[PDB]
């Protein structure tokens, strides 16, 4: 069950209240989020060791600046409340290896 956080501190909170956290920084006017969600769902039930959340850039622009988000869609995994890895382009297979690497 991918988690959607609508707060800036709540976003950062999720990052710090867990060892490893994976977030899909995305936009609502994009299609990949919808196309990447189906695979993301599978990843969420096996990779449950890793916490999955969703943070939009429009609701909390401050979040974008906090993580220096330049490209999109971007998938980043956070360790000890810090950025640990980045994945460009919402790809089921690409995230598969990225999510599997730290989560699997």
């Amino acid at each position: 069950s991918v988690k959607i956080v609508t707060s800036q501190s709540e976003f950062d909170s999720i990052i710090s209240q867990n060892e490893l956290v994976i977030v899909d920084f995305f936009a609502e006017w994009c299609g990949p989020c919808k196309r990447i969600a189906p695979f993301y769902e599978e990843c969420s039930k096996t990779y449950t060791k890793m916490v999955f959340i969703k943070v939009d850039v429009d609701e909390v622009s401050e979040v974008t600046e906090k993580e220096n988000i330049t490209s999109m869609p971007t998938f980043k995994v956070y360790k000890n409340g810090s950025s640990v890895d980045t994945l460009l382009g919402a790809n089921d297979s690409a995230l598969k290896q990225l999510i599997e690497k730290y989560a699997a």
